[PDB]
């Protein structure tokens, strides 16, 4: 897989966010991870932390997986990285997202967030209380 250049527009939830790539307004959903919708118990905190990752990082970089880079709605679908830490990963970490949405073409990090996501559960983090 390879790192692409991209550039915050906005903020949108714990999985969801707007960037500009290649020079245009993209949205992008997180491969293979699932926050809580911001009206769901912790969704406000995976926004935040998902917010705050992005709009401090100076350098974010897109990296689609060997499958399919859209989804029906458009949206492109890629590991998302602010300063060379995957939000992905992160979210998965700190229980304010749980593993989904696997699918056979997209899942080269699967391990890694599966990995992640035993942590959090062991630590009893936020989803997991
Ligand atoms: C992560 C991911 C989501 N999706 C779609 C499935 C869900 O559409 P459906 O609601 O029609 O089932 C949607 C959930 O993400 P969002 O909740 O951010 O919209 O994103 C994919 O199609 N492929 C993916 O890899
Ligand atoms: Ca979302
Ligand atoms: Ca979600």
């Amino acid at each position: 897989l390879h790192k692409e250049p991209a550039t915050l527009i906005k903020a949108i939830d714990g999985d969801t966010v707007k960037l500009m790539y290649k020079g245009q307004p993209m949205t992008f959903r997180l491969l293979l991870v699932d926050t809580p919708e911001f009206n769901e118990k912790y969704g406000p905190e995976a926004s935040a932390f998902t917010k705050k990752m992005v709009e401090n990082a100076k350098k974010i970089e897109v990296e689609f997986d060997k499958g399919q880079r859209t989804d029906k709605y458009g949206r492109g679908l890629a590991y998302i990285y602010a300063d060379g830490k995957m939000v992905n990963e992160a979210l998965d970490r700190q229980g304010l997202a749980k593993v989904a949405y696997v699918y056979k073409g997209n899942n080269t990090h699967e391990q890694l967030l599966r990995k992640a996501e035993a942590q959090a559960k062991k630590e009893k983090l936020n989803i997991w209380s």
